[PDB]
């Protein structure tokens, strides 16, 4: 288990973190989590290290791109003096340019993408003890589809920032294409963005098993 | 214009021509229409064939297959006396076995949608003066999507009962597949089935194109 | 077409533009840009002219007279930086006069009418590809009527204007007499202002027209 | 005052009647009597002749004709023993052919009008103490004005059962023509038939004064 | 008729007045007026001499003594410009001796109440055509019963006044004592103040009778 | 205390008893009973004579007189079998008649109330342990208010028909009147009917007194 | 009854005093005290010495420790003037512990919440006639329950401070103790802490009979 | 893992189980299944083992005790031709004899619970490929508290009645016990039953342990 013992593990991203999540403060309990992959992750990590005492904040806001993390990066994050932080963005990034081709001022392109990401990562990285970084995903099995084409672009970018910077890493991609061997998109997230509970909680796994959690411990 | 003067028009479907009419009745001029194609339909009739005096009626319902539109098809149709009616269903047909695929009885397999269908054209057809037949679309430009080329499947279906009927005939994947040359998916519809205002005018355009309708009448 | 790819195409007037159209922007989707002819005129432009990319705002204001347009116009039409400006303004002008006849002062009389639209045209075609000018209207069939007859001499007011200044030119008035000759004003309208989807297709059909939509494009 | 002490007095009708009144009992004081012109009756029967104990029941019914009338009279005309029944219906009889024109089955036209009031009538006669036939009305001062000439009509229909029945009549029309001298009707009524607290005070004057109705008591 | 054409008749007062009026203007329309005394004034007003064109305005407020009064009079009534003023004060300035009789700051007594409601008047009489001053009431037949014995010293004052600075007067007991020899008050006002539709046609007829109102007019 | 370990107690009667109980089944500790006397009583015995072990039901509705009550007998008293049944019912009878004067089909009358009242009574004592009758009451200090006066004559009834039955009794006209020599009704009641806490407390002491209810338990 | 007539008596704590009253000022009758102890306190202090005339004020906020009674005091209780303060604070305090156990700085530990108690104690006495410190509670029979345990201690507190400065002291601890010794905890309160309307009049009847309130008064 | 492809796994229960599903029908996918360990359980299901085509539907009622299960078993169950039924029964079957000491009706004890639960999975057992037997549970770590105790004697009860019947068991109490020695009920469950997120979390962790499920499948 990489998160010690009273330390604070903040989230932010776009919808598919906030889910719902209460505003500005995203603690003090679970309705505060949220519905979605944060809120199992942290009843996960209660239910088998209860004694973590971990704490846990939300700061996703949907609608988020990049380009919004940043604006709000000094109030949402450095203040909240977080000792682990894990960043989940690049959906709405990509989906601007799909579902709004002809507005490309809400687009934000491959290059401002990755300079921004990297740009929170650097600022961050001395303040914590540790960053991860989640890739948007698409769920989409086509690689071809143009909207599934782009999103694996930003997904690589992810995983080149994280080496770069000895972030933890979460494909989420990945995780999702194991289960698009089987289900078509429509069975887990009608508009291929957001996840039914199942899509949550392939997140939620996926996150865990980065950091080291156990689903039965051994010591 | 295949319709002419003083006749009843009966529209039915699925959500789709549904879009939130008024239940049961259905008709006429000030909402009971719901605010998709059908409306839109009668709107431009109305806009520019005033003088036609065509009454229209929405039976249209949110979830429904061609099995819901026969158990009811005695009470929403033939009990109406309809002169025209169109019929546009197949996309739960199809999207129960993708978005629900192991409730394999909400599934309505191609067997069991052309039996029906074919019954419910030939039951009607001498009960009335016409029949328009629409088939159903999936908004998704590629053929190889597994759920489109279902989707173009039924339609095929839709099609031949048509041509064996001489019903009137829509192909509503055809207009949708001419917009997809240019725009994504996300542009027209989040999950690919319920359209923008601009796929209900696709559809709206569709259907008055078939009927003979004049945007500017020539005479 | 007259309307260029790339471009911004600005609606505003009073409730028959805003038809609960999304504060204060007006734009980044249909429920942002209401449900009247508005939002037909972009589904429309949207099916038939998808590669367009026209980006469409709407600054419609229910219960605004000229005076009111003039009031916020630096802030709702000049900052937007349209190229396309179509205004449509004029009924309540008139139904003051009628519906509160004791309350003058709410009342704007044709001259200050004239002027000020004059005013909103002239500050504003240095700034713009174009201005198309709607006349507004009034849903009755008696020209002799106290307020039909009033509506039209606002309506050739806008049309002297539009003549002079070299704008477009939309006779709302003329597309609803045909109607009429078929229709009584209640078939369209209740109040003889607020019209059913029907009226609302008229209107969106006449605005296509004069900027030269083709139903079905020729090259 | 024609009406006598102890009497149950019975209005019946179509939304100006109603108003909102309590279903199904449509009694007494505190309102269950809806807010127009027969609370106002009510009102003023009680500020002025309290001791008459005058009971009044509101049998109003938003959207009835004479077709509606007659297939509730049993239950809610009859069946509550009255003393004095009023009635005011034809609008929607009328109005169903202007404003739903092609609906031919929602019109009630002169024939069944005539034949049914009467009826009605000469049922409810011998059953009570007496009747008062309110001539329905269309705020339009131009007699030309085609659902004017027919409502016009209609209320002929009523003033002549009146006289071939002895009922007491109250020509609804003729107040509401006194004030359209003065007034356009968009100052009373935005769509000619549902008037302000004004026109409906101009109702319950008419009635009023038809009854015996003193403003100060002789006496 | 004391008012004369296109002059402007404001109404203050406590809840009997206000009766649900719109804020903060109480003008522009009825619902504007609220649905009490003040309303149905403005109806019959409008009903007998539409021809006036006068404007009526809607002051009240639930819960003011003549000590809120005066502390909005600058702003609600002279700011507003008025003809006409007409005041009815005093049931709460009296209830709250009887409901809340230990918070005895919250009691506004005979003398500040007459100089204050006396202050108002004399600095109104230069500014307006005329004043009109309604006596508070009470709904309750015995003369000695406490509240009622106080009620009458509050309108013995309001009657003081209005004899001495020459304004119009309304005795408002009066009106109700002539009604309460036949109706207990739970018939009129389950509380004794505010009452019924017919309480407030009690008013109303009241105050028209005091500003010279026909019913039927006679010239 | 005259209600011994584990019986079971049912309370009907009208609002006052209901105070919004639970429908149907009114029944136990957690808001069912509602938020008057009841509620009140219920939380006392339990406070101080919490080993009792005893049970409530509520079957008071809103509204009732004597009759409601007969009609509902069997199901809402007899069939729940209660050990001790508290009954208090007349304020509607009575109220009624003052209200509604001149609706006297809802009016219970004396002879109507005393015959029913006594044959309720008479068949319910032999199926229970104890009954408990408390009188209505009317919040009025004048014993010459023709309301309260009648309320006083159906509270004699009352009384009788308990000496006659050897059945428990509270004078709950003679507990508010002890108050009403410091307050006037409106300090506990605007209707006269409907108290505050302190109205119902004074119900809650005035049935426990009767019961045999101790403040401090002596031994 | 320690407290006299026209007095003040001002009650601050946490949900348990709050239960829902009218923010910011919780006076001016009962829906503004809330609907537990407080309003049953105030009703039956108005029930049997209704010549009182004391003034209750209500201050309670849900959530508070003593540390939010600390930093709104000045406002909330100096700036009152009160003539008798009770305060009941400690669940919070403790319940933080026990419910957000990894949040340590949302907890007050004994010797924080001592001290500050009794600064409000020290601040307050030399300007009221008297200070009534209720104990917290902990509805739980079980006195090596750990939550139960550290509340003994935080009243044992409580009623060091009380003898120290003279202050009057409610066990509540005590009070609901007896009843414990029937009553599984679950039957009061479903959370250990908010009760029901019977553990609201376990906490009145402690309050009152510590001012030296009489159920039936002796002179 | 003990559930195979293509099987209907059906879970019935109290509000633990229902968490809000939907009803009647309560599947699958989208929401239906509710917001606690039953969706858990089957997202979790989804992202580890998608291609198992498992069906999941939830009967779960709050408030139910197993007399409640056993009167709607046939349609809820036995109806639903499930392969694998899994129960979980008796948190209200005891909390009743604990919250409602007195309403001896509302409890089922020992002997009803165990006659009943045992005759509805002799019955199931041969109609079903496989049972699952849940203990109902309390938030409470010392056994000696009372409702614990009998808690843990319904649990043997299940244990016992899963060994004769070679069900599968699941032991929630212990699942809770190991959390418990390190959070007070307080962090888990405010009224001991209902927990947060995370007692959802292992409810259903135990539940997929006894069912072989593998976090990390090993081949
Ligand atoms: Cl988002
Ligand atoms: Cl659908
Ligand atoms: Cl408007
Ligand atoms: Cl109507
Ligand atoms: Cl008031
Ligand atoms: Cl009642
Ligand atoms: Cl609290
Ligand atoms: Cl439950």
């Amino acid at each position: 288990m990489k998160i010690g013992s009273g330390e604070k593990l903040l989230f932010i991203g776009d919808s598919i973190t906030d889910c719902g999540r209460a505003r500005p403060e995203g603690e003090g309990s679970f309705g505060a989590l949220g519905t979605g992959y944060v809120a199992y992750v942290v009843g996960l990590l209660q239910a088998v290290y209860p004694e973590l005492g971990i704490r846990v904040v939300n700061k996703g806001i949907s609608g988020n791109t990049v380009r919004d993390l940043k604006a709000r990066w000094e109030e949402d994050v450095i203040a909240q003096k977080p000792d682990w932080v894990s960043i989940m963005i690049g959906i709405n990034d990509v989906w601007r340019q799909y579902d709004l081709p002809f507005m490309k001022e809400k687009h934000v392109y491959l290059d401002e993408y990755e300079a921004t990401l990297r740009s929170l990562v650097l600022e961050t990285k001395p303040l914590v003890k540790g960053i991860i970084l989640m890739t948007p995903f698409y769920i989409e099995g086509n690689e071809q589809d143009p909207m599934r084409r782009t999103m694996d672009q930003y997904g690589r970018v992810v995983k080149q920032i994280a080496e770069e910077t000895n972030s933890l890493f979460v494909d989420t991609q990945a995780a999702f294409n194991e289960v698009l061997k089987t289900l078509y998109p429509a069975a887990l997230a009608i508009d291929r963005v957001h996840p039914s509970v199942a899509g949550h909680m392939i997140l939620a796994r996926a996150f865990l098993r980065e950091i080291g959690f156990e689903w039965v411990r051994s010591r």
